[PDB]
């Protein structure tokens, strides 16, 4: 059993920046990728970035050069790393992790970034 816990959303200007944070507990030994993922009200939810045990990453081509998804195996958190931030990156954020030779997966709760001049 494995339980993800997100923080790190919030406001942010045009352009700006945020981390999040995506901390896993319980048998996260058993975990072999872990992904970011987001959705705006009233549509699907878009894959953003993977990453593997090894470090691997992948991206969607809407975050390629901005997003930067990252783990720390000895803290158990992924980070996602959100540069040059635009309105369009309004939404709610989930980390997933797959564990168990990926035939499980757990998400996170999900954080909310709004990116607003005000
Ligand atoms: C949401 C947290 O995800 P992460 S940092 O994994 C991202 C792919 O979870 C971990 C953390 C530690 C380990 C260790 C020590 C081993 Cl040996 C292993 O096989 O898998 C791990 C997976």
């Amino acid at each position: 059993e494995v339980q993800l816990v997100e923080s790190g959303g919030g406001l942010v200007q045009p352009g700006g920046s945020l981390r999040l944070s995506c901390v896993g507990s319980g048998r996260v030994r058993t975990i072999n990728t872990a992904g970011w993922y987001r959705q705006a009200p009233g549509q699907e939810p878009e894959f953003l970035a993977r990453i593997t045990v090894g470090g691997t990453t992948s991206y969607a081509d809407s975050v390629k050069g901005r997003f930067t998804i990252s783990r720390d195996l000895a803290k158990s958190t992924v980070y996602l790393q959100m540069d040059y931030l635009k309105p369009e990156d309004t939404a709610v954020y989930y980390c997933n992790a797959d564990f168990d030779f990926g035939s499980r997966t757990a998400w996170g709760q999900g954080t909310q970034v709004t990116v607003s001049s005000g």
